[PDB]
């Protein structure tokens, strides 16, 4: 996350790091046994840490967990990112508190110019590498679909939106892919892509999780 500031430890208890022998991805927990992330972080072999603030140190509030399934959306094309949605299962239920709690689905797709809250553990430097070790958390709105069509032309399709600063400066960056993008209390999306980090006129996209919500539920319902 670039040009955000530090969340504070566990004060977004639906936040996930996906781990396979280190951090590679966000994601969200749904309810006890699920997450929802993107699909291309899509791996073999991960391990689901839930109430986690600092990644490198084991402060006593983490679930570590791993996933018994991974399930990526039938029609996902990873040349366009399209349908970048994957949900994850967990061998064991997570025990839900005060640190570790799930996310809303959401009934309606938010309006443009909505403000929500972003977090993740990637990168936080638009021209450089720098990686935190602690949760950082970002509020940026909702474009409007002809900003992010113009930013990104023959690239966005309806289940993408964009959210951001057209000035740059504030944006999700690498590292934070499969994280989510909270407005209004529901989950409305997910990091999915963009064009380098913070850059002007190049606002972030992500997966328009309002799209999901019946193969969510049907999904998780069977499985
Ligand atoms: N500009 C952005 N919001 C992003 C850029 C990247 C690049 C790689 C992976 C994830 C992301 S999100
Ligand atoms: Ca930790």
């Amino acid at each position: 996350i670039v040009g955000g500031y530090t969340c504070g430890a566990n004060t977004v208890p639906y936040q996930v790091s996906l781990n396979s022998g280190y951090h590679f991805c966000g994601g969200s927990l749904i309810n006890s046994q699920w997450v929802v992330s993107a699909a291309h972080c899509y791996k073999s072999g991960i391990q689901v840490r839930l109430g986690e603030d600092n990644i490198n140190v084991v402060e006593g509030n983490e679930q570590f967990i791993s996933a018994s399934k991974s399930i990526v959306h039938p029609s996902y094309n990873s040349n366009t990112l399209n349908n970048d949605i994957m949900l994850i299962k967990l061998k064991s239920a997570a025990s839900l508190n005060s640190r570790v709690a799930s996310i809303s689905l959401p009934t309606s797709c938010a309006s443009a110019g909505t403000q929500c809250l972003i977090s993740g553990w990637g990168n936080t430097k638009s021209s450089g590498t720098s990686y935190p070790d602690v949760l950082k958390c970002l509020k940026a709105p909702i474009l409007s679909d002809s900003s992010c069509k113009s930013a990104y032309p023959g690239q966005i399709t309806s289940n993408m939106f964009c959210a951001g600063y057209l000035e740059g400066g504030k944006d999700s960056c690498q590292g934070d892919s499969g994280g989510p993008v909270v407005c209004s209390g529901k989950l409305q999306g997910i990091v999915s892509w963009g064009s380098g980090c913070a850059q002007k006129n190049k606002p972030g996209v992500y997966t328009k999780v309002c799209n999901y919500v019946s193969w969510i539920k049907q999904t998780i319902a069977s499985n």
